[PDB]
Order: C-alpha cells, then structure tokens, then sequence
C-alpha cells in the first residue's frame, strides 16, 4: 500500500496556474519528473519554472497553445526528446467564459471546443506512443457538467465530452495496459478567486460552500491527491471511471 | 390525456434516412408541420420529399450540410420564413466512423465534432428565437457514450457532449418556457443494416439483441414515440433529462 | 401517434393523496380501469371514492397497509377477483420522515424500508402473474436519492433501491413482454404543501423553486403525463430506464 | 497515504474481498477489527495471520442480520479500540433465485444483511468515528447494469449509494466522509474452488466484458480502500468510486 510514484514521468497540461499548478508541484515534490505546458509567458509561468528548478528532478515547462495542433505536435517532439517515455498524462488545461448562450459567438464556441475537447484529444493521441505498454491517463472533468450552469453550456458540453472520450479509450486500450479516467471537480480555490477582494469573494465562497457536503471549497492539493492515486498501481483495476473530487457538492 | 400534437411545427435535422426519417414521417402523420434537412441529394431525400407532400400538411425538406455554419444560418432563414415559429426541434443528424484511435486523422475528428456537436449547437442557437416562450428541444444521444466502444471514441465524445450542452441550456432557458432533453438510443435497425447481406446482418442482430432486456433491436418508430412524448405537454415538467430508449441494453 | 390507454387495467398504490391521487384520476378520466389502495380512511379516501364513481369505468379503492405482507396478499386476492388481469402497475405508495440519523430508531428505519422497498417488491411480485405476457411496471423514485438530503438517508436509501430492483427486473422479464421503469420526481405540489400556515407556504416553495430549471414545483398531473407515456405502447422500447420528471431540479 | 496507526473496522473479513482488505490494511500497520457470521477454516486461519503480523487486530462473530449482535460487536469495538478512523461495510450475501419464486424470507435475509446491516453498522460507528473518519461501503457495478435472478441483491447494493449520498450531506461538516466502492467481478476462493472447466468458462465470460481483460482481486479493492481511508482523499465524499476494470 504505497503510491510508488518516485521516478515516474508525467505530462500535465496547463501547469502555470490553478489546479494544474498544484498538481505539477505536488507530483514534483513526490519525485515525479513533470513536463508541463502553458499558453502564454507570464509571471505565473516564470515563477513555475523557478520552483521547478528549486526542486530536485528533471522537470520542463514549455509554451504551447493547445488550440494550435502544430504547437501540440511540437510539445510532444520536446517530450519525446527529453523524456522519451511517459507514465502519466493529466489533461488539465481548459478555458471558460460566461456569455448568454444566444449571444455566444461561433468563434468563442470554437475556442472552448478547441482547447477543452480537441486539445485534450490531440494531447492523448500524441501521448499514446509515449505511454507504451503501461500508463495512466487522467482528464479533468467537472461536476457542473451533470448539474448545468447558465451561461456556460459550451463549457459543460466540452467537459462532459471528456467522459465519453475516456470511456471509449478505456475500452480500446485496456488490454494494452493503458488506463483512462476522469476526475470530476467541484469548486476549487484558485488564484483567480483569491485575486478577488473580500466582498466578491467571501460571497462566492459561502455561496458555493453551502452547496457542498464538506462546507468548504477544494484546493489544488486535494485534486493532486486523487491524481496521485490514479497515477499509482494502487488504482490498477480502475479504468473508464469518473472519480468525483468535489466535496459532495449539490 | 392526449398528445395534442396537431398543428405544431417541428424541425428535424437529418430526416432523409434512418431514425430521423421515422421521426419525420410519424410526426407528419400526426398532423405536425415538419421541417427537415439533409446533407446531399439522394434517392432517400427524393422519396422522402414525395411522401411528405402526398401526406396532408405543410412540410419542407431542404439540403443543408450541418458541417457548414452558413448553410445552417440559411436553413434557418428559410425556416423563419416558411414557419415563422417552432414548437419542437430534434437534433438527429449525426455521423459515425470506426477508426483505430491512434490512426484517427485530425480532419475526421473535426468532421465528427462539426456535425455531431457543433452542428447541433448551431441549430439550437438559431432555433431559440423561433421557439419563443414555449418550445421543446430534443437531442438524439446514445447509450453507447456511457458504455464506451472501441474505435469510436470521437463519436462517444460528441454524443456525451450533447448531455452537457442540454443540461446547461435547460437551466438557462427553463424560466423562459424552453425545455431541453436528450434521447439516448440503444441499437436501432436502419436501412444500412437491412442493406447488408443476410447474416452479417443476422449475426450482429443477434449480437446486439443478446445485450438488450427485450431481446430485439429498436425501430425508428419507437424513437418517434419518445419524440412525440417530449414534444407534447404531457412532458411539460421534463427538462434537462436523458431519456433512454434503448431496450434495456447492457 | 396516440396513447391508447382506453380499456387498460391499472393498479396504483397510494392513490388517496398527492402524486398517487393525481395519477389515479388522470388514468381514470382517460378510460383506464384503476385499482388503487391507501393506508387509512380519511377525507381523502372518501372524496377519491366519490370522485371515481362519477366517472365511467370499473374503479376500486381499498385499504391495505403495505407494511403488512398479508394485507398485500389480501389486496391481490381482491385485484384477482375484481380485475383478473393487469396491464399497468404504479408503485407510488411511499413514506418519509426527517430524523437526525444518529437518532433514527431501528423501527422507523424498518418502517420506511417495509413500505418503500419491501412493499414495492411484494406488489410487483404479486402483480407479475396478473400482468401475463404484456405489462408495464412503473415505480416512483426521487431525484433526491442522487443528491442526498440530511435527515432522510433512510428515505433516499429506499428510493435508490427501487432503481436497482427495476434494472434487474427489466433484464429478467423483458423477453416475456414485461417492462420496468422508474419515474424520478423532483418536488411536487401536494395537499401536505397546502396545509402549512404560509409561515412556509412559502419559504419552502421559493427554496425548492429556485433549485429547478423551470422555476416552479411539479404537479401530480405532470407526473401522470409520464405515467401515461410509460403505460402506453409509445414507450414500448423503453425498459430499465430512470425517467426524470423533476423540472430540471439540482 | 499515512495509514500506519489508524483503527479500522471491516465487516465480513474472513473470505474474499473483505479478507484481502483486512490483510492489506493490517500489513500497512492499521489496527483492524473484523467480523464474520460462522466460525470456519477461513476465520481461524485469518486469526492466525493477524497474530503473525502483530498489531492490535480482532476478529469476532457477529451475524449482521441480527441488530442485537451488531450492538454487541460495537461494544467490543468500543472497548478494544475506543475510537475508529475507517469503516468498511463489506459483508454481503447474494443468491440467484427466479424473482417470481423468491421467498419473502430470502428477500428479507438479503435486505437485513446488505442494507439494514450496513445501516446499523454505520449508525453504531458514528459515535466512535468522532471528529474525523472515513466510511466506505462496498457496492456493485451490476446494480447499474441489472442482472437476472438477483434483483433483490441489486436493490440492496443500489440502496447503499442513496444512503451514502445523504449521510455525506448530513455529516460532512462534522468531519465524516462517506463513499461507495462499486466493484466489478472479483476473483475469490469461491471461484478457484470450481473445476477447471466451469471456472475457465466463467473467467472468459466476465473478462470479455471488462476493459482490462481480467477479473479483479481483493488486493486491487484494498488499494481503493486505502486511498479513501487516507487524507489524500479528504475532499472526496458522497462519491461512487468504480473499481471494476471498466466492465460494461
Ligand atoms: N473550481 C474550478 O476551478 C474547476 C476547474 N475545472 C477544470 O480544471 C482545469 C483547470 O482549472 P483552473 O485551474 O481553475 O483554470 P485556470 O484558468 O486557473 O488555469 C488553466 C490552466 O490551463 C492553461 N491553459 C488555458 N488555455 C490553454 C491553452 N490554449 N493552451 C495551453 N494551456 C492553456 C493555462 O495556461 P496560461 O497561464 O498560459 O493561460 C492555465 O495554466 C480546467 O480543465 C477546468 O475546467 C473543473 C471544474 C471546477
Ligand atoms: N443504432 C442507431 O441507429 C444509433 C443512432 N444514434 C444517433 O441517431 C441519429 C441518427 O442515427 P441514424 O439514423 O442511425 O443515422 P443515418 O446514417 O441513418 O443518417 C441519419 C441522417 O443524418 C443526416 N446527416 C449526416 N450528416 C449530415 C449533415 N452534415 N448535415 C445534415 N444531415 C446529415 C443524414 O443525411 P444524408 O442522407 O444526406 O447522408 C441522414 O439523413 C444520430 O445522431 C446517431 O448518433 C444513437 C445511438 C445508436
Ligand atoms: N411529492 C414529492 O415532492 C416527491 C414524491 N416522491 C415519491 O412519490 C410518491 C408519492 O408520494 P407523495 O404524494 O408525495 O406523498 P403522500 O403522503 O401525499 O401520499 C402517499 C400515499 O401513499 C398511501 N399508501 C398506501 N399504503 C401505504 C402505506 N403502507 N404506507 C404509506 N402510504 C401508503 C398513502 O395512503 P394514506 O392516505 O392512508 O396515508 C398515501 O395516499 C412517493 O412514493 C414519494 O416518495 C419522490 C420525490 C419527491
Ligand atoms: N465479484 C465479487 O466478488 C463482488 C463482490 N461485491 C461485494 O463485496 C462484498 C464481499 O463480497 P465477496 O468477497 O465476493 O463475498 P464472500 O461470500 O466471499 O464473503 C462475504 C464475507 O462477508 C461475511 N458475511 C456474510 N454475511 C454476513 C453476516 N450476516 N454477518 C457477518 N458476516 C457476513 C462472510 O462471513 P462468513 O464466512 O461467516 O460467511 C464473509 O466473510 C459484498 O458486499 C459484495 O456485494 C460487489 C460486486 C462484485
């Protein structure tokens, strides 16, 4: 009963902020070699590279717009050279916006589809040759895609699509040693929430807290505990599953 | 009471063959004015066109590739012209292919997403103004997106995305009197199966029958029974739901 | 096309109040012969009886405590003697209470299990011979058994148990012509909602109304629209399903 | 994972899934209390490996169909452990009976053990879990699928999810988490005691339905129990975790 992660190689999309950042740092502290990407150079990406260097291990953070297939194929050329193999993939990169559905432009629909759904598919497709004969693929889904949220049907559409992708991939590749699962998250504190001043903050927090069974929002490190279990052989009979990490929300 | 469908106006995408043909014809015979579409001109679209005008009522069948956003806008100006209003929309048009996932070309991924997911989204977005203050939107999903099927991860991804779209649209427009639901179909005999030689047809017929509770495959008219119910005021408190019409299949 | 319920024979448990009363009256006014039961005589049982005898058809309302298996057997001696056959069964009788779980007496747990689960099972088992070779069994479930409600875990346990019973019965009897489904209800207006002082008619109606997509509570007649569909041949390919009639709640 | 030193109760630990979970938790340094219905080779040999491992483990008889014996079981758990960190509702029974021929007493036995027994175990365990604790009930993927001749079994296994969801809502702010592990098909002694012929056929039959091409083992179940027992899952409650090899 040991996670046994030290020495594994992971790819985590969207590691500069939020959930992806916490997963990257927690996997790295546990001795996983982490490859991550981000869309745009920023102080968050720069501080990310700084912590990865501060820690021991063979970590890499490259810019790659998942809306762009050329940049995804380039990311994986770098992954194939620096790592050569993979044990874990975490599809975490995603975008959201609130547009009244009737006003949602076709281009904003297309962007959210390109990043959240087509981006995840291309990442997985490029990762399959690197995963070899054994590997664990983890996609970050959303509890909200079962509940429904006004002004985000495009987001809930893409997040729910990940579950159907995952279920079929679990069937197609299970006998080859690849496992595919979804983590359905509740509401997780991120820097964008702590960048809000107290009023439009301690009002979101209690609005969502009452919705939960635990009475609090999640953190990126709690998500990482579940990623760690799915990365490990303690979950070797788990595939095609949607694991809720949501505090029992609604 | 009664279905009370007579005189309503419905739009059914992909009405020339298979499930959609069954739904169009059954709704027409019940006195619903049906507007349908199809991708290319064919013997099926021609024969469908003849049958609808020989039936009573004001029906229309137009060519429109849902992979093309401009043809959807065109289709809907023709709908707003000829009908002026809608009571029912049925997103039935869909495509499928069986490709090893590692070999799935990006353009084919994009084709199945363009038709099954983005096309459905554009049809609903264009329909909302025409549905007004009461309306019923029905999207055709699939039991298989919960089960997983090898070589169709792109198909089960798009079909599962329809449920996530539907749930949020139901929350968003529910107080406007608009309802959104998904019909998750099992296996339905279509022309494409009675056109295979005797028993590769009977072999898959038995293969799929053994998985059902009922011991048989579904028919397009059985789907029509569920569309009829969702179009009707007998389902006026039903929204955001996935209704299985699948014979109890696994 | 049409529902075709005229002439069918139905059994509806718990028909004197609320959802059950609404289903009994709607089926009776549709020309179905309705046999119903209730636990004690009240203003409600008497008005139901009077209200039935004023409608065409052969209807019966008898008392039977579903917690007592001997009274269930007795009930079905009466159904066999007055009806001889059944086309439709609706397991609607159910009880609920709000008790802190640590304080829940063993006997109160036993009560709601005996009525909501063991009672429904015995009703179905007695009904199977009377349903013959064609028949539709409909059990009343609850959306809340997916959500969770404090002080009602015994209730949600039994309501969720009905889905598991139904799924297996659909597999076991589908090839014999019997269909089994659950209707999962949201919050429905009943007499018990109308008997509170407006001290909470309503805070409660706003509290539950805001959780729905439609912005209102359900009514018993809206439930009857779904019962009507499931009793009908329009749903002949629907079995083993959980049908949500909940206004898109949570 | 940080499991060493915790105290756990696992019902039905003498055979099958429960035995694997008991032994795996014990070998991780968890003090394990378990129970079983009949004294047998399995319970005696179980007691011999638990004393060979060291640690403070206990195996008592308690028929979970009898509320009195559940009370007595929790008297002894309260006295030897004083508190609990983990509860695993694992004890369960099944039978394959044509539904029309199912005797009321057999319906009642399946309900008493699989649903009411689990409820009583949880209700008695809540005082002992105190301010922090993790409750895990063993459910079944088959209760979503439906299986002929066992509707009574799938009824009770599905009931556990409705119970769990409400208990998670009720007790989450008190520090208690409630989750369900829905199992697929798991290899037990029960299957390896069948002749090569019928066993080979059953193995192929269920394997074809899984994504992984094999049946599960009790140790694979224990890996999920271990995660739900640990603070790595401290934001997981009210969830149904499938440990089923992707079975249909
Ligand atoms: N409560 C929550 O936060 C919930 C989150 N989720 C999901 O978790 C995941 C991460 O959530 P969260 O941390 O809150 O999101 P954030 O907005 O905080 O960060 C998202 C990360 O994804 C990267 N990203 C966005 N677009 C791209 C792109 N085209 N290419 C490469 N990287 C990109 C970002 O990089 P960059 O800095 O360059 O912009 C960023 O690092 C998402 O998939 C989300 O849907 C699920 C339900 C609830
Ligand atoms: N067993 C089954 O039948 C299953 C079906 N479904 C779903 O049912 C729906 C219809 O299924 P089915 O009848 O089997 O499919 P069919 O192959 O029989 O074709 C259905 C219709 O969709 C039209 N279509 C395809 N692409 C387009 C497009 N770009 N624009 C407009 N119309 C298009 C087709 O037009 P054209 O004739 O011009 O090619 C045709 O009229 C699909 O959405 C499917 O996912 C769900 C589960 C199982
Ligand atoms: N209304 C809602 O918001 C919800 C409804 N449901 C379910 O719908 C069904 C309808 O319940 P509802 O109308 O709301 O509640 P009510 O209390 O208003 O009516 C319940 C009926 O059950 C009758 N009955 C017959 N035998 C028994 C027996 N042994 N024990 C108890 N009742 C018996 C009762 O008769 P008597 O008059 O003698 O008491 C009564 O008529 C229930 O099963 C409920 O769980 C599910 C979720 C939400
Ligand atoms: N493929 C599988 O094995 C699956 C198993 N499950 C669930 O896993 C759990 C155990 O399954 P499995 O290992 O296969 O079954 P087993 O028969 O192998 O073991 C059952 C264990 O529970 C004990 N037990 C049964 N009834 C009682 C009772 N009244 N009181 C105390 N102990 C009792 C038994 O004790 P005793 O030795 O005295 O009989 C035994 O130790 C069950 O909950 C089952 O529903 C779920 C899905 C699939």
């Amino acid at each position: 009963l040991e996670l046994g992660l030290r020495g594994k190689k992971a790819l985590v999309t969207g590691g500069s902020r939020g959930v992806g950042r916490g997963v990257v740092l927690a996997l790295a502290r546990a001795g996983v070699d982490v490859f991550t990407c981000y869309r745009e150079e920023s102080d968050a990406s720069a501080s990310l590279a700084r912590e990865l260097k501060q820690l021991g291990g063979d970590h890499h953070a490259l810019r790659a717009d998942l809306a762009d297939p050329k940049q995804i194929a380039e990311l994986f050329q770098e992954v194939g050279r620096r790592f050569g193999t993979l044990d874990v993939v975490v599809n975490n990169a995603g975008v959201i916006s609130h547009v009244p559905y009737a006003e949602l432009p076709v281009a904003e629909w297309q962007r959210i589809v390109d990043v959240n759904l087509t981006g995840a598919h291309l990442v997985i497709q490029h990762a399959i040759p690197l995963l070899g004969d054994k590997g664990s693929v983890i996609s970050i889904g959303s509890k909200s895609s079962e509940v429904g949220i006004p002004l985000r049907a495009h987001y809930t559409a893409t997040k729910h699509a990940l579950r159907g992708l995952t279920r079929s991939l679990a069937k197609e590749y299970g006998r080859s040693g690849l496992r595919f699962n979804v983590l359905a998250l509740g509401v997780v504190e991120t820097e964008e929430l702590h960048a809000l001043p107290d009023d439009e903050r301690a009002e979101m927090t209690k609005f969502y807290s009452t919705k939960t069974a635990l009475g609090r929002l999640g953190t990126p490190d709690e998500v990482a505990g579940a990623v760690a279990w799915l990365a490990s052989d303690l979950s070797r009979y788990v595939t095609g599953a949607t694991i809720h990490v949501d505090g029992g929300i609604s």
